[PDB]
């Protein structure tokens, strides 16, 4: 339930509300936490091209917003 990424980049946790990410990490972005901007039907699956999204990084049981260009949305 949300749009899942793969972490295609790795980010190190700069601002207190970006995450860490690592390639090899997965992001559980749900769907309405990143409309809650305004995004149209079909932009949650371009995180290159949406900015920052919030998603759950298993890897490191962290959550928070990070570089959407630094994954790639697989699917649910």
């Amino acid at each position: 339930e949300g749009y899942q990424y793969r972490a295609l980049y790795d980010y190190k946790k700069e601002r207190e509300e970006d995450i860490d990410l690592h390639l090899g990490d997965i992001l559980t972005v749900n769907k309405g936490s990143l409309v809650a901007l305004g995004f149209s039907d079909g932009q949650e699956a371009r995180p290159e091209e949406i900015g920052w999204l919030n998603g759950y990084n298993e890897t490191t049981g962290e959550r928070g917003d990070f570089p959407g260009t630094y994954v790639e949305y697989i699917g649910r």
